[PDB]
C-alpha cells in the first residue's frame, strides 16, 4: 500500500477499473446501476480498505457525483461536443453542467490525458472528497513517474500535475451544482 | 519576469487589512466583505498577465473567484488563531457549517505551516484558476516549485507539497459554493 512503487499502484488501478456500462429516468438508472461497480473500484484503491467502514463511507458521500462526472468525461473525450453516458446512450449538446463537463472534457483531450493519469486522478478525488495523505502523496509519486517516463522535463512534469489538479477544482464545482440540481 | 521577480511583485500587490442577532452579524461580515472587494479589484490589476486579459475576462475571473479569495485570505489570517476566524483584528470569532469547514482549512495550512510567499501564489492561481492564462498559471507553478526547492526540500517533497496545496484548492472552490448557495 504505502510499499507499492508507481507501476504496482498504476496496476492495481488499470485492474480496478470498472466496466462500461449500457442505459433523466435512463441516467438515474444508469447512475445507480453504476454504484454498485464503483463500490468495488473503491475497495480496491490501494489504502482504502486500511479506512473504517464510517470513514470509507464518508468518503463515498462526498466522492461519488465527482467520480461519475470523471469517468463520463473520460469516455466522451473522443467525441467532441458529445457526453458519452452509455455506448448506447451518446448525448449531443441542466445544460449548464453539461456545457461544464463538455469542457472539461475539452481540456483533457488537448492535455492529451492517458488512462493511467486518468485512473489516477479518481483514486485522488476518492481520497480528497495521515494514512489518506500518505496514499495521495504516494498517488501523486505515481503521477510525476508516469510523466517522468514519457520524456517530459521537472518543470514539464510539475506543470502537468498543477494542470491536472486544477481540473479537480473544477469537477468540484460541477458535483456541487450537480448536488443542487438533485435536492 | 522570473521566479524571485514574480514573488515579489506578488507581495507587494497585498491587500491592506482592514477593520470591522444573525442579521447584527451579516450586516458586519457583508459590510466588511464588500470593502475587501475594492481593495481585492485593485490587487487583481497588479497579479501579473491579468491587465493583458480582455476586460470581459477581468470581469468573469473575478465574479468566478471572489469569494474563493475571501476565503483563503480568510482562513489566512486566522492561521496563528486556532479554532477563531480572523474577520478583521476587530472581529475574531446557518453559517456553521461554512465556519467549521473554514477552520479545518486554517488548521491544515498550519499544519502544513503555510508561508506566506506560497500564500500570494494559491491567491493568484485562484483568480486565474476560478473563471495565455494557462502559460501565467504554468509560471505560478514553476514560482511554487522555486520557493520549495529554496526551503532545501527534495524533487520528491517539492512535488508532494505542489500537489497538498493545489488539492485544498478544491476544498476551497467547494467552499465558495455552499456560500454561494446560502447567500
Ligand atoms: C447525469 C448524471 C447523474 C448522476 C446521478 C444521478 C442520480 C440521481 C438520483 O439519485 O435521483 C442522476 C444523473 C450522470 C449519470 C451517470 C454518469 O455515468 C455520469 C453522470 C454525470 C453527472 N450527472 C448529473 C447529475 C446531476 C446533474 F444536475 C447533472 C448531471
Ligand atoms: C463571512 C464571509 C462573507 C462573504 C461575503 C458576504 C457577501 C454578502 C452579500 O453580498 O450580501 C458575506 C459574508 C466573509 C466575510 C469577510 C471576509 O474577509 C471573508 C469572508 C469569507 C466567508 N464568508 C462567508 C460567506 C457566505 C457564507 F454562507 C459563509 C461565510
Amino acid at each position: 500500500a504505502l510499499s507499492l512503487t508507481a507501476d504496482q499502484m498504476v496496476s492495481a488501478l488499470l485492474d480496478a477499473e470498472p466496466p462500461i456500462l449500457y442505459s433523466m429516468g435512463l441516467l438515474t438508472n444508469l447512475a445507480d446501476r453504476e454504484l454498485v461497480h464503483m463500490i468495488n473500484w473503491a475497495k480496491r484503491v490501494p489504502g482504502f480498505v486500511d479506512l473504517t467502514l464510517h470513514d470509507q463511507v464518508h468518503l463515498l458521500e462526498s466522492a461519488w457525483l465527482e467520480i461519475l462526472m470523471i469517468g463520463l468525461v473520460w469516455r466522451s473525450m473522443e467525441h467532441p461536443g458529445k457526453l458519452l453516458f452509455a455506448p448506447n446512450l451518446l448525448l449531443d449538446r441542466m445544460v449548464e453542467i453539461f456545457d461544464m463537463l463538455l469542457a472539461t472534457s475539452s481540456r483533457f483531450r488537448m492535455m492529451n490525458l492517458q488512462g493511467e493519469e486518468f485512473v489516477c486522478l479518481k483514486s485522488i478525488i476518492l481520497l480528497n472528497s495521515d494514512h489518506i495523505h500518505r496514499v495521495l502523496d504516494k498517488i501523486t509519486d505515481t503521477l510525476i513517474h508516469l510523466m517522468a517516463k514519457a520524456g517530459l522535463t521537472l518543470q514539464q512534469q510539475h506543470q502537468r500535475l498543477a494542470q491536472l489538479l486544477l481540473i479537480l477544482s473544477h469537477i468540484r464545482h460541477m458535483s456541487n451544482k450537480g448536488m443542487e440540481h438533485l435536492y
